[PDB]
């Protein structure tokens, strides 16, 4: 509640292909957690008109990427859209730009 889950962007226990019928443009981003066998999140978005599907996971209770540790998963949105850095994994590049936010 008080942290992570109250994110707008946040959509809680989103399906794979679910979250896949929401991006509209490149760019579109939007969390949720593991969905096949629930564990940790997810960062889902569009990129070249095929999404990409990234993990997160606390490296020291945070939460990290290919060069770098976080606090958390609001952390780690912040760093990449405010900044505008993309996110890099494989040679391949996520940039975070515009949240697909809850419906409320």
């Amino acid at each position: 509640g008080s942290q992570l889950r109250g994110e707008p962007w946040f959509h809680g226990k989103l399906s794979r292909r679910e979250a896949e019928a929401l991006l509209q443009l490149n760019g579109d981003f939007l969390v949720r957690e593991s969905t096949t066998t629930p564990g940790q999140y997810v960062l889902t978005g569009l990129q070249s008109g095929q999404p990409k599907h990234l993990l997160l996971v606390d490296p020291e209770g945070v939460v990290r990427t290919k060069d770098h540790r976080f606090e958390s998963v609001s952390h780690l949105i912040s760093y990449h859209m405010d900044n505008h850095l993309p996110i890099i994994s494989a040679g391949s590049e996520l940039c975070l730009q515009q949240p697909v936010e809850r419906k409320l």
